[PDB]
DNA sequence: TCCAAGCGCAACG
DNA sequence: CGTGCGCTGGA
């Protein structure tokens, strides 16, 4: 399944098992995870399937003093953790400053970046993390390194789309007219008779991609930013430790019942 | 309302 | 197993 699947089916899960009370709807954003606890000792649950990422900070190479900037516009602050890793890589800046798509590794123990990650699910009141081998496995925080390998690299990763609108729409149009396709549209949706689900083309300085909707095509604008970030990848153990996992669920079973 | 940017997510060539 | 789109400050 994908992983949207999969955080539907954590939170049939959890609904279930321990009661309706494991809300995973309206809007969501950073600073949050997914899965809310709503009791009376709230906190999020961070669903992740075996082969995940796990969080980011974008870093802005200095050429001029050779060294790494934390970018003013990430969404969590510089821990002990975020300096040891600037450091590592400004003190490497040789090895680091040339930006990639396919990323360089950072070489520090793999505790730096576990506590990373306990640092920043903490202060997204995250306090758990349910994942599945064939079992459903949940676990708090604290106990991280348990469950997860961590690697961590900087790369490239290009920022995100956004909805066609309305000031777009006539160089959408003009686009439309110079591929040749066949269409038709209904406000902002677009309708085609042409398979063009995935279809990349672009206008106007706007690269424009074409997604299949219930009835017609929702059209995405794509973005120009080229930013690199730290970001941590997780890959779940094939040995967990089952007195550690019983004692983690019975964490669990208090934390949903204080 | 719109755009740049950062974080969400494993996806997929 | 070795790359980026969907979503959410400030002008
Ligand atoms: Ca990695």
């Amino acid at each position: 399944m994908n992983w949207k699947e999969f955080e539907v089916f954590c939170v049939t899960y959890l609904n279930k098992t321990y009661g309706n009370k494991f809300a995973k709807k309206g809007e969501s954003d950073s600073t949050t995870s997914d899965i809310l606890f709503t009791g009376n000792n709230p906190f999020y649950i961070e669903a992740k399937m075996p082969h995940s990422q796990c969080g980011q900070f974008v870093l802005i190479p200095n050429r001029a003093e050779y060294k790494f900037d934390y970018s003013p516009k990430n969404k969590s602050e510089i821990n002990p953790y975020t300096q040891k890793i600037m450091q590592f890589m400004s003190e490497n800046f040789s090895e680091y400053a040339n930006l990639s798509t396919k990323g360089k590794i950072i070489p520090l123990p793999e505790s730096v970046f576990v506590n990373w990650i306990k640092e920043y699910y903490k202060s997204k009141s995250v306090k758990f993390f349910i994942t599945s081998n064939g079992d459903f496995i949940i676990f708090p925080i604290e106990h991280f390194e348990h469950y997860f390998n961590v690697s961590c690299t900087y790369r490239i990763k290009k920022s995100g789309s956004r909805h066609l609108n309305s000031k777009s729409l006539p160089d959408f149009k003009q686009a439309l007219d110079k591929k040749g396709i066949s269409y038709t549209m209904r406000g902002l949706e677009l309708h085609s008779d042409e398979n063009i689900h995935d279809k990349r083309i672009s206008g106007d300085d706007k690269d424009f991609l074409i997604k299949e909707n219930n009835g017609a095509y929702h059209v995405k604008i794509l973005s120009n930013t080229f930013n690199a970030n730290v970001i941590f990848s997780i890959s779940l153990k094939n040995n967990i430790s089952l007195f550690i996992l019983n004692e983690d669920r019975k964490a669990f079973e208090a934390a949903i019942s204080l």
